[PDB]
């Protein structure tokens, strides 16, 4: 059925973290991760004398951190005041009089021209005129996206229920408060409160998200970083990108790892426990996922669902009945507008082939896997095709920002 | 009392197709074909010619047709005299002018056997040549393998013929002959089949001891036979001390990982395949294992059923068991002289001190771990302090070595 239930609960790793053998390879892995640290601080505070600890990279990253910090709350106090009077006047005069669409045709209009002039144009005209850092910038455009599916989802799942005449009002603020930092997009009224917040336990899973931050900081800093140094001196043509290219796998599968654990488990359990959201169905065990139709199972639930549910079943309503092909087409066109639109406007780049041949080599590695080959060989050769082919295109989109489109 | 076999297929074979830890298997295989590509290519790049060649490998088989005719003198010798001893042995007695003259010259003979051509013949021919340490290595693995079966096929077959009419059976050579193959040392005629041997699994086996053989060689030689040289050349003072342990800990539990996988699980069950063996339960769950004093988890079955079953049961029996664990200090020392003989034979080195400091080390990570303390702080600090305990004894031995005995 359409719409959003509650059945699933926890994590998916905390599930598995405690059953016996999964959680003795989890802290033997936490035991390699420490020891690593340890290793390179001692071995190379012994050998040099400085102890180095370089915190060149996100200095300059954030760089305008107030002006980030500024629009984050004029954007927050937009997206929590004007949709939420906007559509409260009108849905309370809405069939009193205006027998034709002419009401609904101005008032939405309005909406649109809200959402692509306010909140379309000022986070991307705030962050374009003082030429603003990719970190801080990529910031703004996140919660800018954030925001647009929070503005959109609060409008289109109260739409319908009006129209369908008695006339279902907006909901109280006190919980349009709680839905604007909900670990979701899809708006519900309905939040099961869990029993009580621990506070040891927020504490600890924001002790873990700022760990894995500076972890994942630390050997950016120095495994990524001298990578970044001698891609930058001679960029060119070398056939010698090679041999980083060929040197920056397994640093970018540990970034990998810890990115997905620190964001999408460590924050936004550490949140759903201070608002007691109940779901925390925050991602799906994406390593088994086999190929995009029917059986994708998704390593971010929540930006699939919103995908799904108001791109796709609005685009098969329209399009056709049985172009159901030219109805995911349309949802990857959409994906991939939205996402070249973010990486290009973050990175001070127009490339757009990034996101349609990650979509060719998922293509690839899908059907090498489901034409019914369990085989351990065309798995292990899944895997190792998929972390190469993401370095290879990665330092490939590197270079040709770096070199070729920084030189004329 | 007795042990007799029910289980099956290691433990290896039944988690690695539960399918989170199968997937955990499958992008640790790819990462490590990764990265011995990636370093292949980048020292390709760096320096010229690829960097393997295979030098110290023909430095530690040296020997190996020497190896290869005592390994043959070994196998016929106590294929032969053993067995000859103990069917001479058998068909007449209790028919003696004075009961126990019989069994004291038969018993005699039999040690001066194990003492004489078992325990003098293979460690003579190893220090007479002053053989390799690799090749040695096979030598006393292949003379204590010997040794153990002997002592255990007349342990097994003595008690049943003196206790009294048909009181004393004793087996076939044809059965011996499968005995001195089989994964054990307990010695027993109770084997069952599996239905046939499998041709592609062995094959598969074989293949997989060979590359996993290959891959720890490259791994030893690369990432800690620089780090070999340098601690041979200036070992005295803390610099390069301090250096190697903080840089001996990931290649270290690497090479143990593979080099455990390579023998306990793949040489152990390719043999256990082509002989038709059914009980693969080769190794417990060491990663869970607790304490000492019961419930104890060994890493290899084999050896601690010899020790316990072939020398704690008799020192019950020789100390009444008001002082049994007293008595059993000297379960503990028999492990110690044998461990002690085989590693001091095995690299010219006397340092007593090695396996009764591992001992303390594994009490120290059992107090540290159980009392069933259970906290994943407490049992993450005891893999850390059993990756960097590892780590840091294998180069203090491996530096006591290199200086104390090459220098005075
Ligand atoms: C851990 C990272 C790994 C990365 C490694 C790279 C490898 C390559 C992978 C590429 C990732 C790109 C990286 C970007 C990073 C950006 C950062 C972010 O966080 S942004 C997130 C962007 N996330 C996506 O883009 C999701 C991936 N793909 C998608 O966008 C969608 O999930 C999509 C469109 C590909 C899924 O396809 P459907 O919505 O289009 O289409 P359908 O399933 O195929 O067709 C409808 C049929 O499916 C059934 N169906 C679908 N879902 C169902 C459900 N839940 N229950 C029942 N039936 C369902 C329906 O019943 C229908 O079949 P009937 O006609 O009824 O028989
Ligand atoms: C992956 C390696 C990582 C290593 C990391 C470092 C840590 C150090 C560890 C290890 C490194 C060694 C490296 C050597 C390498 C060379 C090559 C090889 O393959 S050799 C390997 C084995 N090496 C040994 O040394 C033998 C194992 N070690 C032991 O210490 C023994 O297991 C030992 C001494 C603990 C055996 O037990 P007890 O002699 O303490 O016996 P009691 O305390 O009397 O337990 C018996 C009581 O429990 C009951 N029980 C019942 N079922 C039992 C059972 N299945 N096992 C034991 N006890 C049982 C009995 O009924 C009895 O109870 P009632 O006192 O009479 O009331």
């Amino acid at each position: 059925e359409q719409g959003k239930i509650f059945i699933a609960r926890r994590s998916l790793l905390d599930e598995l973290l405690e059953v016996d053998h999964i959680r003795t390879i989890y802290h033997m892995f936490i035991a390699l991760l420490i020891l690593f640290i340890l290793s390179t601080l001692v071995v190379d505070y012994i050998d040099e004398g400085r102890l180095v600890l370089e915190f060149s990279l996100l200095s300059y990253a954030f760089g305008k951190f107030p002006t980030v910090v500024w629009t984050w709350w004029i954007m927050f106090l937009s997206t929590f005041s004007v949709p939420y009077f906007l559509f409260q006047h009108w849905a309370t005069g809405y069939s009193k009089s205006s027998h034709p669409l002419i009401r609904s045709l101005f008032h939405g209009f309005l909406f649109m021209i809200f959402q692509i002039g306010v909140l379309g144009f000022g986070p991307t005209y705030v962050v374009l005129a003082y030429t603003l850092p990719p970190a801080s910038r990529f910031i703004i455009i996140f919660e800018q996206i954030r925001f647009v599916m929070k503005a959109h989802s609060f409008v289109r799942e109260n739409v319908p229920r009006v129209l369908n005449s008695s006339t279902v009002p907006i909901p109280t603020v006190n919980q349009y408060l709680y839905f604007l930092f909900a670990p979701t997009l899809i708006y519900r009224d309905s939040y099961p409160r869990n029993p009580t917040v621990r506070w040891g336990y927020v504490a600890m899973k924001f002790a873990q998200v700022f760990g894995c931050f500076f972890y994942v900081y630390y050997i950016f800093e120095r495994l990524c970083a001298p990578l970044f140094r001698n891609i930058k001196q001679e960029p060119f043509s070398a056939r010698v990108l090679v041999l980083c290219v060929f040197n920056s796998i397994l640093p970018g599968v540990l970034i990998l790892f810890l990115t997905f654990f620190a964001f999408l488990h460590c924050w936004l359990n550490a949140f759903a426990e201070m608002l007691r959201f109940g779901d925390r169905m925050f991602y799906k065990d994406w390593w088994n996922s086999t190929s995009y139709s029917n059986y994708y199972r998704t390593w971010n639930v929540v930006v699939h669902d919103w995908l799904y549910y108001y791109a796709y079943k609005d685009f098969l309503w329209f399009f056709s009945k049985r172009f159901k092909s030219a109805a995911m087409l349309a949802v990857f066109a959409v994906s991939a507008v939205v996402h070249e639109y973010a990486l290009a406007v973050c990175l001070s780049f127009f490339y757009p082939v990034l996101f349609v041949l990650f979509m060719f080599f998922g293509m690839a590695f899908n059907f090498i896997v489901n034409d019914s080959r369990k085989k351990p060989i065309w798995n292990v050769l899944m895997w190792t095709s998929l972390f190469l082919g993401n370095g290879v295109l990665l330092c490939f989109y590197s270079q040709e920002w770096y070199a070729r489109q920084h030189c004329p």
